[PDB]
């Protein structure tokens, strides 16, 4: 029965809204230009320096540190959302930890896309907007850390997915049977089918004109995995290059593999 | 008319049954007996045996925390069922659910509980009251306070149907801190109180002022929740998983 699938989608969207402070719609409104929400934009060091006045060590490191603290915030929100997903809590604790560890970074990048536009990415709760170039400008090796994300962001954004569509999609990502170190795959696999079934109906209903959106969206997953692998490689260089720099413990634990 | 209250009462009962895997009647049948006896842990060995059938002090508490998380999701599904809960401001729904859950968990917990022991693993196993009491502080005290409440609360002899309305009343609480709008929450709560009152009289005509007595309990729930959090802070003083339970 579709109603069951529709109801499940409704639940996920509801959980998605409560779980995440900044929705895609809110981000789009600030970016679209729909006065109250207008974002201070950092395109230069002085603007970044200025940003402190109205927005919440080394600048390249400080900015990289900002993401690490923010990622921690995302992990907490994703983790909160993940519990919402029907039957995720029920799964074996190790599997819950394993799914979240592998799943979280992919979701963050997907979720990040909502903030991003070819020019820049929203920061500090949408209070400020950071230019893509400025992040690109960052001194090696830290400069091309958001360059991969931006590309995924235009390509993925192209989809034009609404928050409701995303909430189911993030759910599918988290509940992935094919995760290294899983004790039970079958319980996870069954849940994903429901998410997959719900997502498929949701896209058709939501984006009737769009064709093979489900297939196109599912393809996106390969890109997310590629991005995560690239980031880990980049992270490895950062640690050796910067002995002094410190990584968040929660973030480090996810990193270990 | 009155039919609406009865309609509401049945609707909550159906939602309550669907929402929760294990019911007081189902729990009752196992403690009373009626079809395989739950594995019983009275000893450290039995608990070790218990894991396979289905450190010492710390691990058990985690299971309760793990179970609680399951309860919150189950409660959330049932909470949605309640008429007009979904319509409420999303911040309010989160606030009612957040503050509401602990009181409901203990109330739900009570149905499983008997003076001697509390059921676990969906009635698969029974943990002896004495064994829980034995556990090294702060853990030894932790369960016992719940047992005392359960015995007194169980005294009412409420049926699952009575609980379902009662559970809705707890969730729909105006007092909760940070509510943006309370007119809708109190107005819905008022209707549920009306439904609960009618349900008790019909379901328990012989009982006198059962409604008032049930309303009285809430004070018990608030103190128990107050106690559990206070003990919990003390527990703190001794990875990703933290995030889950939080
Ligand atoms: C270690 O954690 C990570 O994997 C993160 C992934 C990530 C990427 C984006 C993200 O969300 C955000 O986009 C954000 C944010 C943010 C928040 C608060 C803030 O004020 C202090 C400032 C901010 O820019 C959240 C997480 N990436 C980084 C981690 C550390 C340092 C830099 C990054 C970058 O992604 C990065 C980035 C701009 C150049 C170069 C690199
Ligand atoms: C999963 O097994 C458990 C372990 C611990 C508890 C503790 C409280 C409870 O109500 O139910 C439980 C169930």
């Amino acid at each position: 029965e579709s109603a069951d699938l529709r109801a499940l989608a409704k639940h996920l969207y509801d959980s998605y809204i409560k779980s995440f402070p900044l929705t895609k719609a809110k981000a789009r409104a600030i970016l679209t230009g729909k006065t109250d929400k207008s974002p201070f934009v950092i395109y230069d060091m002085n603007s970044l320096m200025m940003g402190e006045d109205k927005i919440k060590k080394e600048v390249a490191i400080r900015i990289f540190q900002g993401c690490q603290f923010r990622s921690v915030e995302a992990v907490q929100e994703i983790t909160e959302y993940a519990k919402s997903i029907p039957g995720f809590v029920n799964l074996d604790l190790n599997d819950q930890v394993t799914l979240l560890k592998y799943g979280v970074h992919e979701i963050i990048y997907t979720m990040l896309a909502s903030l991003m536009n070819k020019d820049g990415v929203l920061i500090s709760e949408g209070q400020g907007f950071m230019t893509r170039e400025f992040l690109k400008s960052l001194r090696k090796p830290f400069g091309d850390f958001m360059e991969p994300k931006f590309e995924f962001a235009v390509k993925f954004n192209a989809l034009e997915l609404d928050d409701s569509d995303l909430a189911i999609f993030i759910a599918v990502i988290i509940l992935s049977g094919d995760r290294p170190g899983l004790l039970n795959v079958k319980p996870i696999e069954d849940i994903q089918d429901n998410l997959l079934q719900a997502l498929e109906l949701q896209l058709k209903l939501n984006h009737p004109e769009s064709s093979q959106l489900f297939a196109k969206l599912l393809q996106k997953m390969t890109d997310l995995r590629q991005i995560v692998t690239e980031h880990v490689q980049l992270l490895q260089v950062i640690k050796k290059t910067e002995t002094d720099m410190s990584l968040h413990p929660l973030l480090q634990e996810i990193y270990k593999d």
